[PDB]
């Protein structure tokens, strides 16, 4: 019987934990820049969007905006590089704020494995779960502003929580796959989409960690509905390095170009980080295999004819 409230609906995360609170039942707000804008479109179609979802207009940087939307709900969740740190760690510092004064139960701020591991101390031979953080020092040295701003985002999110002492969870995900209910996403699947229309014959030596889009959905609602739930959550099924996506590919979609060797065959094999996702297990979380988060991918891809 609960209201909660989406920052960043229709985003690829987002609009998936839209979707799925709409079909627990959830009344939603799901907040975005237009909602007359057609790449919003998609989730006035859910199933249960027309009695439950409410679309708003909503800035983050305007603290009454995003305060208006955020009284009367029970929970947050809040979705949303060296140019967009100031504003994403001002717009997260108002939604906590409302958060606060609307006394909503929780808010779930939705982060990256790019804060957890991002460390030279950090090997590809140890087992990383949630007490690892990334070193700003480092990201800034080897200009990996992806994982430095999140990192400065996540840990303004913990301090500004903690002042307001609003109840905050993270959910920390790694690449993730599965199919579009937008038009768009990420640079993996871009990667796959150069595999499967030709545009790339060779494969490079690095390892990934994927999950299904679902699973993230669904992480984030068990860390909302958990009252135990506390602290950072990583979101991985298992890693695989390209030549192993490719492997998959093969099997899955014989009839499809795929590359046809390695662009690096003097070096030996990277080997991937091993991340722990046994917190979200204990939850309960059963993950789909990374094998079914790359058929799900190209499907889609197929479906909205991304793939000749």
């Amino acid at each position: 019987d609960q209201t909660v409230c989406v920052t960043g609906a229709g985003g690829f995360i987002a609009s998936w934990l839209v979707k799925l609170l709409l079909e627990r039942g959830y009344t939603v707000r799901g907040t975005v820049r237009n909602p007359e804008d057609p790449k919003n479109g998609h989730l006035k179609e859910l199933e249960g969007a027309r009695e439950r979802l409410t679309l708003h207009k909503v800035d983050l940087l305007d603290l009454q905006s995003i305060q208006s939307v955020v009284h009367g709900c029970h929970g947050v969740f809040h979705t949303a590089p060296d140019e967009m740190l100031e504003p994403a760690v001002n717009g997260t510092k108002n939604v906590i704020i409302a958060s606060a004064e609307a006394k909503v139960r929780r808010v779930v701020f939705t982060s990256s494995i790019g804060t957890v591991y991002m460390d030279p101390n950090t090997s590809r031979d140890v087992v990383v779960d949630e007490s690892y953080w990334s070193d700003l020092e480092h990201c800034k040295n080897t200009k990996n502003w992806y994982c430095y701003g999140k990192t400065v985002a996540e840990q303004s999110a913990w301090d500004i929580a903690k002042e307001n002492q609003v109840d905050l969870v993270v959910v920390n995900p790694v690449v993730v796959l599965g199919p579009l209910l937008q038009p768009t996403i990420n640079a993996s699947t871009i990667h796959i989409l150069k595999y499967l229309n030709g545009a790339a014959k060779t494969y490079v030596n690095a390892t990934q960690s994927y999950v299904h889009v679902k699973d993230v959905a669904l992480a984030h609602l068990l860390v909302y509905e958990t009252n135990s739930a506390s602290g950072r959550y990583i979101c991985c099924e298992t890693a695989l390095h390209r030549g192993e996506v490719v492997e998959i590919l093969a099997k899955y979609f014989p009839e499809y170009p795929l590359p046809t060797k390695c662009s690096d065959e003097k070096n030996p094999r990277v080997k991937p980080y091993k991340f722990s996702n046994q917190k979200l297990k204990d939850l309960g979380l059963e993950f789909t295999p990374v094998k079914q988060c790359l058929y799900d991918t190209v499907r889609s891809l197929q479906e909205k004819g991304h793939l000749p």
